[PDB]
């Protein structure tokens, strides 16, 4: 349970975010974040920072949003990264053929003049949803007979819509160009520069935070289904022949929700299981993915995530190997982490394309394309060489994925620097063994959704008071609450401001983030002000702290309310110690008067 | 004089940043950052943080670089936001007009047979080169018969191209946009809910800090001209009647090199100015202006830009009133920071276009559109309505605007919500005076090119050694160097390690961004290494360090390469102070043994 409305009321009014261009009616998709939005946001990046980057020494990078077309050729974003569309025909209005064909049948699955077994037939149909193809999603449109849940009209077949922002580059019209849709792309590109700094070896990791973009269909569902967002983006890259992680001990004890694809293919619920456990029963595949899952759990919940609302859904045969973390909200449960191990076939793909090796070099101790160089030289005059240089850089998993259309359709296609080459039997296969070994580095990917892991903190860490009007509060952790300490001063005499000045100075010198409350009305009331944006600790200064001595302020928890009062030349290393969890409130409670007052 | 080539070489090879997609032949304009560069750029902003947004309480807010296409219409971007392009004819390479035309204008200046006179009307030309209109650029194109610089081919007439990167928001084709060329739009959009934040007071500032777009014709230039860019930009509303800053003595004894609009007019040389002087002689004609203008100068020395290299010029009546900090580099005098002063007519204009009121309302003590309802409503029947309220919150400015055009030409013409509309004589004007006062705010902007300013201070401070090997490195300021401390450790036997470790936890404990040298080679090579990406202290660890009581290590200047020995206990409050400023390294030498060794 969470109330969404009354959550999302406190969210747009104390302008965390809001909807982008709204005076113009707004944008779907675009969010602007306000002060105390860009505050947490600023956290939240900079907790993960040093969370990752800074833990494991990672090498960080920030590429271009602006990317010419081949490179998104390259990696088959051009061809693949689409969403099935259909159109009304009599107005036009564009919807998702996916989660529109899906609500036509979880909508009809619950109608009482219903059979059993169509019941089943449609389960059957959803299980089944991403596999099916353009001629098979329109032959599903047809014969559950879709039309538009607005109008009611019919709908255009299924038709594959590119979700990259198309532009130009350059003024003429010859550089087509996309905004990203992620970040890893421009680590690969830089993979040789990366792995040039890291001196040769490996393994290691690079990372990029910043923004990607997704012309969705038609986004609601608020800052869960944006258009342009925030990513943290991760890329590690490990030898496939040393799939251990030195640091897996560190996290093998925790105890994280997994949900296998077993569970989910035999209708099996996730369960909860020790991290080493896990991996030595091989529901891990390794102890890289597996630390690394261990540590986006620990960020997560350090961000204040719950973690009676965090599971790992590992991703079937048809979405290689992919581990999400996912939150329950009131939309359900959503992905907010992204975590792939696989073989970088990517490297493999911009090595072919710019005929750059992208490639790690380990030496050892000392343990093909076969063309034809009249055929195609007769064919391609003076580009005979380009093909040749071509082929000459091609590695095994494409020597074999051409060979195996070079057999079937007796052909294969290439396009290298200018443009295409169709090789027919001009080429064959050489053999033996040899020999410095090429390592082509597997990868495990952690993708963090920032604006998902926003919205799910607000969500976990949003509560209301006992009141009858229902004060609302946010249990963020210090670490990301927009800030950490607020000073409420009864007065602006200038016999206040001395002490309002060294308590801030102070509280700058331990590192604790603050603010003084210049706001209007009683304490209480400038509390729920700054507990409405869940700002973490509080210290008032009354009259009493300034004329008398020893001079005394009350400390104040965001959560309990309670209160304690103590020398105010103390309070920034205790509100410092409690920040950063060295210390309880208990343990403040246990060490200073208490205070109601 | 800097060394530009040696320079770009240690940019290159270090990898502070590089040309982006360079495996696929690169693109112009756009660059990758990569690790040290990616520091940098972070250790930048958050000086820039902690200098405007924290000094200044600023709210920061993040909107969308992805922006629908009224927005920029109304701004004024989609009609004047553009460069005059000529085309060859024979290749069709573009050009932009204004630097080709001022390149074979100051080439011919530069002939031995040409005359005086003649020198003197090219000076009169490019003394005027931004009044020129389209027809005027052409017809200067013919006169001076200007061909490609490359070819030498003949040229098309100029045309108008616009530079925002265009785009298209959905899946339809009804919301086209653009990328942001700024982001005080976005700051301009959120007017309203920025002015509640601030419980409806001026004055008020609000920051923005991320990337914007800008379609470069043909860049080169390499940081100095890119079609993406960082940007921190402050939008600071203030009263008109109340154009005093309150802190501004905090700057005013401060000496800045002014170029006035009139000492460029009259080809006189900027002059060194006391910041108060300049305010009192009326240069700078206001205390916030001359506030903003004395902290960006500060904010730039202290991220080691040199003074002597920089100046601040004001805008001619052909580039309201404008200042930008200037630096002298390989390229000559660049533009960093801009800083305008101007009454904000975008809130007029993007409140006339969406019918909210922009404006911010001040309590006094108690000190027009008269359209026909008839002509226009048989006019524009249902859509009086509009034509209506459109008219009814429109300002002095637009009344004013319109009423001039009422007259000569006898029309004038709206567009609202739907499209246009053409007004004829269907109105008139309305009088006297009575009356709480709409302030429409004025605006100054201080505008931050981050890469520009970043490549300022590489070349500022890049420095060679003596040696015939040519050793370079940076003088940083440790505010700013990628991290603070190199710790070069000589081994890696378990007992280093100890030492090792504490010295790295006591640097984080005091905030000292630091690094250990794993690397291959001497000390000197090593701090060679370290010295070549401005790291700006160095504590080496012997095995003097590990097995002789007390426990001591050496601590080298980045700059003078001159050493000390001391208590590895006491290290890390030393390299805190010195990076802090707190002490210098002379302080240093005074108080503990040097050391050559």
């Amino acid at each position: 349970i969470v109330d969404r409305a009354k959550m999302g009321d406190t969210l747009k009014r104390r302008f965390f975010y809001d909807q982008a261009f709204a005076i113009y009616g707004g944008v779907s998709g675009l969010y602007d974040f306000g002060p105390v939005g860009c505050a947490l946001k600023n956290n939240i990046i900079q907790t993960w920072r040093q969370h990752f980057i800074q833990e494991e020494q990672i090498l960080e990078i920030d590429c271009t949003m602006l990317t010419p077309e081949p490179v998104l050729k390259t990696s088959g974003h051009v061809d693949k990264f689409a969403d099935f569309m259909v159109k009304d025909v009599k107005n036009g209005e564009c919807f998702r053929a996916d989660h529109l064909l899906k609500a036509h049948l979880q909508k009809l699955m619950s109608d009482k003049k219903c059979s059993v077994e169509k019941k089943s037939e449609m389960e059957s149909v959803l299980a089944q949803l991403d596999n099916y193809g353009q001629q098979e999603l329109a032959d599903l449109f047809v014969n559950y007979n879709v039309k538009s849940p607005i109008t009611g009209n019919d709908l255009s077949p299924p038709v594959s819509f590119n979700l990259m922002f198309k532009t130009f580059i350059g003024p003429g019209g010859n550089m087509p160009g996309y905004l990203r849709p992620e970040t890893a792309q421009g680590i690969f590109l830089n993979f040789k520069r990366l792995l040039e700094f890291n001196q040769g070896k490996l393994p290691f990791a690079a990372a990029q935070i910043g923004n990607s973009f997704r012309n969705e269909i038609s986004p609601r569902s608020g800052l869960i289904r944006v258009r342009e967002f925030t990513m943290a983006e991760i890329e590690h890259f490990v030898d496939p022949s040393e799939k251990d992680h030195p640091k897996f001990q560190n996290v093998a004890d925790l105890h994280l929700y997994l949900y296998s694809a077993k569970a989910q293919v035999s209708g099996q619920s996730a369960r909860k299981m020790r991290l080493g456990d896990a991996v030595e029963q091989g529901v891990i595949n390794n102890t890289v993915l597996g630390y690394f899952i261990g540590r986006i759990y620990l960020y997560l919940t350090k961000v204040g995530i719950s973690p009676d609302k965090l599971r790992f859904r590992q991703h079937m045969e048809n979405e290689c190997d992919c581990w999400d973390a996912e939150s329950k909200t009131s939309y359900g449960w959503i992905e907010i982490v992204g975590c792939a191990d696989r073989s970088c076939y990517d490297l493999s793909c911009h090595a072919r394309a710019t005929k750059v090796p992208l490639v790690a070099e380990k030496p050892l101790k000392e343990p093909q394309f076969e063309p034809s160089k009249g055929a195609i030289g007769k064919a391609y005059k003076k580009d005979a060489k380009l093909v040749m240089e071509y082929l000459a850089i091609c590695d095994e998993c494409y020597i074999t994925e051409m060979e195996m259309l070079l057999n079937e359709k007796g052909e294969f296609t290439i396009e290298t620097e200018g443009k295409t080459f169709q090789l027919t039997k001009d080429m064959i296969n050489v053999k033996r063994f040899q020999k410095v070994e090429e390592v082509v580095p597997n990868v495990i990917e952690p993708s963090f959704g920032l604006g998902r892991i926003m919205y799910t903190v607000f969500e976990h860490t949003f509560h209301v008071r006992e009141g009858d009007e229902q004060r609302t509060f946010f249990s963020f952790p210090a670490v990301v609450a927009p800030f950490k300490c607020s000073v409420l001063p009864l007065s602006q005499n200038q016999e206040f401001m001395p002490f309002v000045k060294e308590l801030s100075e102070a509280l700058t010198r331990h590192g604790v983030s603050h603010k003084v409350d210049d706001s209007s009305g009683s304490i209480g009331r400038r509390y729920a002000r700054t507990d409405e944006i869940g700002v973490a600790f509080g210290v008032t200064i009354d009259f009493d702290t300034v004329n008398k001595t020893p001079h005394t302020a009350t400390l104040r928890d965001r959560d309990s309310m309670r209160q304690i009062r103590a020398e105010i030349s103390e309070l920034p290393s205790i509100v410092q110690d409690l920040a950063n969890g060295n210390i309880t409130w208990a343990d403040v409670e246990a060490r200073y008067p208490l205070f109601e007052g």
